[PDB]
């Protein structure tokens, strides 16, 4: 699977995530990513997705050892952790052709996982508009906890 790199990037209070919507596949909320191109370094694919996304240039913000990286199902994707934006903001994405809407969200309303189907005796998880970003919150919220406190 190919690299994704983008941003969790958070307000000034530390308390809100930007999150993006997408259509059809990705048709729920995540954070702002997508695939690195041949020879691009990490730092400017997850600045060029942000932006194409978002319409919001993280380049000066990034620091190279704050982020969060996962592997699923054996696709890396990594979010550079870029705090401290202004909630009033306007981000507004290149192509609304893939980006249906972008807003902020409450970090402790957020889910850190889906719910069961154990009411009705049934194997799986219910749909949670948040799959995406899901994989992300709690070890963003650690990582929070680490790096202030
Ligand atoms: O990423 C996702 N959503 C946020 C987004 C939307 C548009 C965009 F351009 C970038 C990010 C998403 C949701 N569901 N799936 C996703 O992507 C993997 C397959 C299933």
């Amino acid at each position: 699977g190919v690299p994704t790199y983008g941003a969790i990037i958070l307000d000034e209070t530390l308390e809100n995530v930007l999150l993006v919507q997408g259509y059809l596949a990705k048709s729920g909320w995540g954070f702002p990513k997508g695939k690195v191109n041949k020879e691009e370094a990490p730092h400017d694919c997850a600045a060029r997705e942000v932006f194409e996304e978002t319409g919001f240039d993280i380049k000066d913000y990034i620091c190279k050892d704050d982020y969060i990286e996962l592997r699923i199902n054996d696709q890396l994707a990594r979010l550079y952790i870029i705090p401290g934006i202004p909630k009033d903001t306007k981000f507004n994405p290149k192509t609304r052709r893939e980006i249906r809407n972008i807003e902020w969200f409450s970090i402790e309303k957020l889910p850190c996982h889906r719910n069961d189907m154990t009411p009705k005796s049934k194997l799986g998880l219910a749909p949670n508009k948040f799959f995406m970003a899901i994989p992300f919150i709690r070890p963003l919220r650690d990582w929070l906890s680490r790096r202030f406190g």
